[PDB]
């Protein structure tokens, strides 16, 4: 398949913006279909010692075949720039409706939840550690299933990530492993119950002292499953979470009560709850 190029494609709005690239929306001409391409500086990269970070997105991104993350169709580049062509998740991020609806029901934070956590369980089993889980990296589709996006910064079996999920072991030995997406995924939960995350506070040190105290509050209207789960999961002692290898793995976690309900085996042939 002959490598594309720019004037292969209409371009059109911005989709999204971080420190080293910019997603955009783009129609292939010959075919009508729509990619977020995301575009780099290549003079950008380099100055900031980031190669390496970019070679690694897209050498997990190759390796990932499920259909709960974000795909890689191509990549080309020109004189200035990268070019990656990825999944276009219609519907975006899922921040923007915890923001929208303001906080889920029971029935869709166990849906949703559960999608992440299978998300996870493949990860994992392929000895990748994301490193970097949160609402904004969390995509919709069309049809309301999750698409997962950003390994610039995995690790494939250095970097903390964004400051109300990251877990405290990278507070102190500054180590991150399969417990640490974990601990940001019993974030999100809280998140997606209480509408906020559980670690707020004015600057980001009163942010990192709050972590490693594992000072925060359930609200009263907490689902009670939810909330025990969220226990098993904000723990400080990393070997100690539901779902690691210590704890004997994803068995156990996808076991929990609040899950009761769950067909695992199918989840996105399943149709999705209404937000509301
Ligand atoms: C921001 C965004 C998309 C992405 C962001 C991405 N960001 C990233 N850092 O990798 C990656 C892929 C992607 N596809 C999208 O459709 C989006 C917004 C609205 C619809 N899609």
């Amino acid at each position: 398949p002959r490598k594309k190029r720019p004037e292969d494609f209409k371009f059109g709005k911005i989709l999204g913006e971080g420190s080293f690239s910019t997603v955009v929306l783009a129609r292939e001409l010959a075919t009508s279909r729509e990619y977020a391409i995301k575009i780099l500086e290549k003079r950008h990269i380099i100055k900031e010692n980031k190669v390496p970070y970019v070679t690694r997105e897209r050498d997990v991104m190759s390796r990932l075949d499920h259909p709960f993350f974000v795909k890689l169709y191509f990549t080309f580049q020109d004189d200035e720039k990268l070019y990656f062509g990825l999944s276009y998740a219609k519907n975006g991020e899922l921040l923007k409706y915890i923001r929208k609806i303001g906080s889920f029901d029971e029935t869709c934070t166990r849906f949703y939840t559960a999608e992440i956590v299978s998300a996870l369980e493949y990860l994992h089993g392929k000895g990748i550690i994301h490193r970097d889980l949160k609402p904004e990296n969390i995509l919709l589709n069309e049809d309301m299933h999750i698409q997962i996006t950003d390994f610039g910064t995995a690790k494939v079996l250095s970097f903390v990530g964004t400051a109300q999920y990251v877990s405290p072991e990278l507070l102190t030995e500054k180590s991150a492993c399969k417990s640490s997406d974990l601990w940001a995924l019993g974030c999100i939960i809280y998140q997606l119950v209480a509408g906020l995350p559980p670690f707020r506070a004015g600057n980001e040190y009163l942010i990192f002292q709050k972590i490693i105290k594992l000072e925060y509050d359930f609200p009263e209207k907490f689902f009670p499953k939810a909330r025990d789960l969220v226990e098993k999961l904000l723990v400080l002692d990393a070997t100690k979470r539901l779902g690691c290898e210590e704890m004997e793995g994803y068995g156990p976690l996808k076991a929990h009560p609040f899950f009761e309900s769950v067909t695992w085996e199918n989840l996105h042939q399943q149709t999705p709850p209404k937000l509301t």
